């Protein structure tokens, strides 16, 4: 009888989250981090899976077979994602041996304080807002834990208002940016990874204090490319129950480009978005590319 899908979001400290995360908030808030945890932190649809696969590849020295030991969401648990009878990110992590790779979409002010207290290395990934909202729309459609997104037009308005899962993109990226010097945060951009993935992976290795052979670097580059990941059942979310993710609605590995916003936004929608965007972002030193 209990339908866990398509419910309205429930606010935690003003941030709309899945009802089942809000229900289990004490478990998330009290999460016990470890000094050698690496946290992958992103606003939804910003490159989480890409960087997760990259990290697991680095940790397994480019061994593609070892990285097929399980689905990406088992290999790199989504910490706060808890759905009764289905999943519990905190429980999965509690029982995982170090070194753990941890996924989160929490804004800075909701991150379990144990990560700060343990001085964990954090890789944050940001992506231009317009591309994020396009990707998030199709994700809302296929990932049934989310509320119904409605029309593109309706969804875009909700996104601008921050009335979407994990709250406003604007606050999310800005506050993580502002935090970047306080803690061990590597702040990456999806568009940079698109333009020069080798450069970006090299930044990741230096941040992790890992040296690998050139051949292994090239292996990691290949296996983390969109075309390979899209065809990889261990990375493409096709192992999810259809009831949770319906890829016939929209595949998780959708396009993997920068600039798809130009295909989704009408000119009127774009003009309204940019006027709003400038107001919200003009006081931040953060700079994005959108193509
Ligand atoms: N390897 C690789 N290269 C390039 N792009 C990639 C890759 N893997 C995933 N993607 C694209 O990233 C979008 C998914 O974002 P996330 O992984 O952050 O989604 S989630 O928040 O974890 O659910 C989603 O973007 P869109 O294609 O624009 O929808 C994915 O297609």
């Amino acid at each position: 009888k209990l339908d866990v899908f398509r419910r309205e979001l429930v606010d935690v400290e003003g941030i709309p989250l899945f009802w089942s995360i809000a229900e289990h908030w004490s478990q998330v808030e009290s999460f016990e981090a470890r000094p050698d945890d690496i946290l992958i932190s992103t606003y939804p649809k910003s490159g989480t899976t890409w960087v997760s696969e990259i990290l697991d590849l680095i940790y397994n020295n480019g061994d593609a077979e070892k990285c097929k030991r399980d689905a990406i969401y088992k290999r790199v648990p989504f910490m706060e994602l808890i759905i009764p009878g289905i999943t519990n990110g905190v429980e999965m992590l509690n029982n995982m041996p170090s070194p753990r790779i941890v996924k989160t979409h929490l804004p800075v002010q909701l991150l379990p304080s144990s990560f700060w207290k343990n001085d964990c290395k954090i890789i944050y990934v940001a992506r231009n807002a317009k591309d994020v909202v396009v990707s998030y729309y199709y994700f809302y459609q296929m990932a049934k834990i989310h509320p119904e997104p409605g029309t593109w037009e309706e969804f875009l308005e909700k996104f601008m208002a921050g009335q979407v899962s994990f709250g406003p993109w604007y606050d999310h990226v800005k506050s993580w940016w502002e935090k970047r010097k306080e803690y061990r945060i590597l702040y990456l951009f999806y568009e940079d990874m698109k333009e020069n993935p080798k450069c970006e992976i090299q930044k990741i290795l230096k941040f992790l204090e890992k040296d690998i052979p050139e051949e292994i670097l090239n292996k990691i580059l290949y296996h983390s490319s969109f075309s390979v990941m899209k065809e990889n059942p261990s990375a493409n979310y096709t192992t999810m129950m259809k009831e949770e993710m319906d890829h016939s609605v929209s595949p998780f590995m959708r396009k993997g480009i920068s600039g798809d916003w130009k295909n989704q936004f009408t000119v009127a929608q774009y003009e309204k978005f940019e006027e709003d965007y400038v107001k919200k972002m003009e006081d931040s030193t953060l700079k994005f590319r959108s193509e």
